[PDB]
């Protein structure tokens, strides 16, 4: 029943919006600066078990993580081309030090904007093929298929 997951991508794509209304069902929209920020650790002992994930975005702490980590989600605003340009280096920094077999997850967050929808889904989809993982859109505001996305990640075992 242990679980443990590991979410990835720019600041302010969401990735502690989506783990936050995973865990806990909740939302709650903010606005805060990156240069006041992100990277949050939440992990709730169940009651049979565990349940455990992190949200990363000095120290290249991420080496650890992913070493560590068994399964993660890349995240990438649909508004923001750039925020999908960063998660390259985070696939192949996360190829670099495990193997093939490694269940991955690039997730297209923040979907309920589709009026600035910078990424459409095909380029996307084309780079889901090319890394062999799946690939799709999410949003924690209206929790578009928020639990679809880490039940998806909880079934490769
Ligand atoms: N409109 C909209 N805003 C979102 C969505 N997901 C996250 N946000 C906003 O993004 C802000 C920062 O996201 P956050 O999780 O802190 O960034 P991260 O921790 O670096 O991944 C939050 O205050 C949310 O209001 C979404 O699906 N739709």
């Amino acid at each position: 029943n242990d679980y443990r997951v590991a979410v990835f991508g720019a600041g302010g794509v969401g990735k502690s919006s989506l783990v936050l209304r995973f865990v806990k069902g909740t939302f709650r929209e903010s606005y805060i600066p990156t240069v006041e920020d992100y990277r949050q650790v939440i992990s709730c002992d169940k009651s049979i078990c565990t349940l455990q994930i992190t949200d990363s975005k000095n120290r290249a702490l991420q080496r650890h993580v992913i070493a560590r980590g068994h399964a993660f989600i890349l995240v990438y605003s649909i508004t923001s081309r750039q925020s999908l340009e960063e998660l390259k280096p985070i696939y192949e920094q996360i190829c670099e030090i495990k193997g093939e077999s490694i269940p991955i997850m690039l997730v297209g967050n923040k979907c309920d904007e589709s009026p600035s929808r910078e990424v459409q889904s095909s380029e996307a989809e084309a780079l889901a093929r090319t890394w062999k993982c799946a690939f799709m859109e999410t949003s924690a505001k209206l929790n578009h298929n928020v639990k679809e996305l880490f039940q998806e990640l909880l079934n490769l075992e």
